[PDB]
């Protein structure tokens, strides 16, 4: 076999595509990377139909991965009990089932109107104080989180301190003992929450868990692994929108069409999805639960695979022209949110935040540009999730 | 385990103590409160010396408090040995020297506001009309304000938000300010003077403490005064209210800093402790483990209570003995208008007494609200009168 490869956790200064990623691509459908941390190598698909496939093979189990010392890219790894990014059916199934319906299309529908209301707000701020504001801090992360904590059920009086909690995600990381309390804060305030409501109706996600848990059908020990990362999720939004914006901010030619047609921002708000290199590497692994061909190579049973939507996005046969943004792209079937009964839970809840951060920003913020040079703004380093520190930017006042 | 108390804000209507801290108190040296906006519990000192300590042992930080739940340059979140170096640096137009000195121009700027209040004639509100104004004026004189920029700095200044309007127009008052103070320093860069603007810039133009921090060192002092606008309105209403103290007053001028440091131990002058701090090494304190990591509250308020130093601790004596009252905070975050705040306060009631003969409240004590919803207590307004 071909030597392994090394892949290392490279801090890039932009939205810039990984480099080594790009040269695995070249190298062929499969090769073997050696991340950061833990031990062993690892394999990994780098074509789209071979992701796709892998990640919808029943012969791959991801709850095996809590237990083994997968080749990782993380420091620390520490699975809780509930956890979807763990569940393998009929476990993950159950689980989804108890919350799936606060993050449905109908459900997203619904919430449009609060969660614009909400942005309407942020907006009515940095528009009455002037021009010179971040919206990295004004709009795009205090925004995703307060609309999900909106279909989280998060009281009225809890309004603020879940907020104030979730500084999980930070400028970078407030300090190991820093965000540790207050991950043991909003965990500790969820069990709080879903013992209560136990026994009681609302679509709300705290009662429906908490209620599930009442019928036991997915019992405490749980509760704050499942709806953990459901709370802290919109952090994705705000990194990603925040990469869109830059893209948008930097590239004249991009918001030239974002702006000379609106309503058609559509497929455009597709092209930036598939495009954006969201994460630093590659996520979670899964398991080969019993030798599996993986495109003409003999994986064996227990060998760990991963796979990287970002280079399947990139995939020449599935995307012609595949490094060019576009905007204008045909179906363009991107695989951003991921792919097989692990594919992304907020995926709609996040394209409607998406989708009301740029339409709104562009429209209110009239004249919308960068305040600063491109070069000035700074990325987040040494994390999961790729995205700029700040965005400076200044409009019409 | 001390269940967690709660200490609620406080919708205080008049010059009362706070009376959960009265309860708070009570139950002991130390006790565990919970205060309004924020997520957890902490720590309170109550006792004097405990506080007369806690304020003054390294083991307490207050930068950490930075990385938890300030701007760069802000003397209150300050460690050593950036508290002397940042300090210093301001600290020579604040001293004893340099306000015996500024005490005529003081006293003329005051005299300036009365000769208004005399000419139009008895109903007046001395906040608005003195008070108030007052130490913007004297402040900007100590901050070296260009004579010029008076309307603008004293206009932006006056983001203090009475009792409310504009949260989010005061941040543009903060960021012209603010800014403002940026480019004074930038010029002055290699100025002198007691100009607090011109002396940083000062320091600036030799990096012994480097713009940015600047517009932070200076921002409090230039706001400064408010402090000084409320603590002598309270001092006032006390005296229109409370006549024993209006008496032994009048009666006896040339003793009226016993008298005024006894009403600066009495009076709560904020709805409730400061900035906390952090047990940096996880100390205790009277057979309680205060582990690292944990804050830590302390109220001057409290301790200016002690039954043990003060006896009798709430009367309103005036004539107190040494009376060692701890209304500028303590350690090195002490006050850095503590002595600035005096002369002013004095000009103040001793002008007032003057000029404004046989001062008198005009309307009912009932009549006059208070600050609500903000850091420190005061009178809204104080209809005075006096003879035309
Ligand atoms: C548009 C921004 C987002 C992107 C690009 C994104 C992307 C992804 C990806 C790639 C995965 C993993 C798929 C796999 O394991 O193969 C995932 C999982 C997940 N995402 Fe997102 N996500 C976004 C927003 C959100 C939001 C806003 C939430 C909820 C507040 C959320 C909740 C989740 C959850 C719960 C999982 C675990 C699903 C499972 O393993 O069953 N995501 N996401
Ligand atoms: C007589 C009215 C005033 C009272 C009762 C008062 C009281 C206090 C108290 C109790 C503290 C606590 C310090 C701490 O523990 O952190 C403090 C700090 C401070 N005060 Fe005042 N103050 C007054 C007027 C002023 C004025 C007019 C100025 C500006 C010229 C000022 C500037 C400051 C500053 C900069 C600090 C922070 C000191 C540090 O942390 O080193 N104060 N004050």
């Amino acid at each position: 076999p071909p030597p392994v490869r090394d892949w290392p956790a490279l801090d890039l200064d932009g939205p810039e595509f990984d480099p080594v990623l790009a040269e695995l691509m070249r190298e062929g459908p499969l090769t073997r990377v050696r991340l950061p941390h833990g031990e062993g190598w690892a394999w990994l698909a780098t074509r789209y139909d071979d992701v796709k496939a892998i990640t919808n093979d029943p012969r791959f189990g991801r709850a095996e991965v809590t237990q083994r010392q997968i080749t990782r890219l993380a420091p620390h790894f520490k699975p809780r009990p509930g956890s979807l990014a763990f569940a393998d059916q009929p476990d993950h199934n159950r689980l989804r089932r108890a919350v799936a319906g606060a993050f449905t299309v109908g459900a997203t529908k619904r919430l449009r109107p609060r969660a614009q209301e909400i942005l309407d707000g942020l907006v009515d701020g940095i528009l009455a104080e002037g021009p010179p504001a971040d919206l990295v801090e004004r709009v795009l992360e205090p925004f995703p989180i307060a609309v999900v904590s909106e279909v989280m059920g998060v009281p009225a009086a809890d309004r603020e301190r879940v907020h104030s909690w979730t500084r999980q995600i930070i400028s970078t990381s407030g300090g190991a003992e820093a965000a540790e309390r207050a991950k043991r804060g909003l965990y500790g305030w969820i069990t709080e929450t879903v013992r209560a409501r136990a026994g009681s109706e609302g679509g709300d996600v705290y009662s429906m868990l908490g209620a599930a848990v009442g019928r036991g059908e997915v019992g405490e020990t749980e509760a704050v692994g499942l709806a953990g990362p459901l709370q802290i999720g919109g952090e994705a939004v705000t990194h990603n929108v925040g990469q869109m914006l830059y893209l948008l901010l930097t590239r004249r030619e991009l918001m030239a069409r974002m702006r000379e047609r609106p309503g058609a921002r559509g497929t455009a708000l597709d092209e930036l999805l598939r495009w954006i290199s969201h994460r630093t590497s590659v996520g979670l692994a899964r398991i080969a639960l019993e030798d599996v061909e993986v495109h003409g190579t003999r994986i064996a049973a227990g060998e760990p695979v991963y796979v990287s939507y970002l280079a399947a996005n990139r995939d020449p046969d599935v995307f012609p022209d595949p490094d060019r943004i576009d905007l204008d792209r045909d179906p363009n079937p991107h695989l951003a949110y991921g792919n097989g009964h692990h594919f992304c839970t907020g995926a709609v809840l996040a394209r409607m935040q998406t989708e009301l951060l740029v339409d709104t920003l562009l429209e209110r913020l009239p004249g919308l540009r960068l305040a600063v040079p491109a070069e000035q703004v700074a990325w987040r380093r040494k994390t999961m999730i790729r995205g700029p520190r700040t965005l400076p930017c200044t409009w019409h006042h």
